[PDB]
């Protein structure tokens, strides 16, 4: 299915895996929890190279990503091009990088409009729906894992922690600021993917990172209780780096996120309902 690269090819096309940033003149575009993403050129096509605690489960996570990517092909899913059994995964380059970096206007990029943010939220929901319809749990839904293409179309990436589908594990893994309570207790369920998406919806509305050490509150999901406790409303948190936001659409998106962030897992909506509510918001 995929093209087995060789380490030297990637070493060549990524400039000795230059850890310098793209702006200065390097090839490093970002990092995750299990590797660093480098920019490369194969044929004449631009590619992203992910060069990946426990060495054998790193290799299982390598295999899992290929395992899931071979059976998962959707408009709102990233595309894997090849691999290299240091371990490496080659993807199609996303011209607009990550939703996290664009919400931050990293490297001087212009702020996302509310119209673009709405399309991004719908696309990411369509991707999660495709995964849940194929009985897959991502286990790391976050804005740094939602990438944006040449049309700012949302694409979910990093399927290395994905699992098939309630069960429990001994290896709790994820990004704490996005995880539902049952996921932090060790449960494995698609209902945790919904909760993480709700955090993403809050980052899209507010433009704030999920966790900031030098901020009150430090956790974004805690603004739901402040609004619920009549202290604030969603309009006190709307990203001010927008000129096309209306109160109805934003309050519509907040209601979806609030439903997704229900502390009880069985009260959250399924991803299909999330798709429905996000489409009614624009139609
Ligand atoms: C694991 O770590 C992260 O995904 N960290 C998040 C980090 C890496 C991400 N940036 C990128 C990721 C990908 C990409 C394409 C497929 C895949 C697949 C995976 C996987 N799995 C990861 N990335 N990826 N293409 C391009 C970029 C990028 O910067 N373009 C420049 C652009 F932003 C701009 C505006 C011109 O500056 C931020």
């Amino acid at each position: 299915r995929f093209h087995s690269f060789s380490f030297y090819e990637l070493k060549n096309v990524t400039n000795n895996f230059d850890e310098r940033p793209i702006s200065v003149g390097g090839n490093k575009m970002g990092e995750g929890g299990f590797g660093v993403v480098y920019k490369g050129y194969v044929n004449n096509t631009t590619v992203a190279v992910k060069k990946l605690i426990t060495t054998e489960e790193l290799k299982q996570q390598f295999d899992q990503e290929i395992k899931v990517m071979a059976k998962c092909q959707h408009e709102n899913l990233v595309e894997l091009l090849g691999f290299s059994s240091d371990l490496c995964l080659v993807y199609v380059y996303m011209p607009n990088g990550s939703l996290l970096d664009r919400l931050s206007c990293l490297d001087g990029t212009p702020p996302l409009s509310w119209h673009m943010r709405c399309k991004i939220a719908q696309g990411a929901a369509n991707g999660i729906n495709f995964l849940h319809e194929n009985h897959h749990i991502h286990r790391d839904i976050k804005s740094a894992n939602i990438l944006l293409d040449e049309a700012f179309t949302a694409k979910i990436s990093d399927f290395g922690l994905a699992r098939a589908s309630t069960v429990m594990t001994s290896r709790i893994v994820g990004t704490t600021a996005y995880m539902a309570p049952e996921a932090l207790r060790g449960e494995i369920t698609p209902k945790s993917d919904i909760y993480s998406f709700g955090v993403v919806l809050l980052e899209i509305i507010t433009g704030l990172p999920a966790v900031d050490e030098h901020r009150e509150p430090q956790l974004l999901l805690d603004i739901k209780e402040e609004i619920e406790d009549e202290e604030k409303t969603i309009e006190d948190y709307i990203d001010k780096k927008m000129n096309d936001a209306d109160s109805t659409s934003v309050e519509a998106m907040y209601s979806v996120a609030s439903q997704c962030l229900h502390e009880k897992k069985n009260k959250r909506p399924d991803i299909k309902k999330v798709q429905q509510l996000l489409q009614e918001m624009t139609a």
